[PDB]
């Protein structure tokens, strides 16, 4: 969950 | 693999 | 650590 949520937040901003 | 591939796709776009 | 550090480097650039 920890790293998944951080990836998900980056994806909203970039993709 | 799941999270690795998503990081790899973000890296292509940013770095 | 591997994937964490890569996420951390992306976060510095985006957020």
């Amino acid at each position: 969950e920890e790293l998944r949520r951080r990836i998900e937040e980056l994806e909203r901003r970039i993709r």
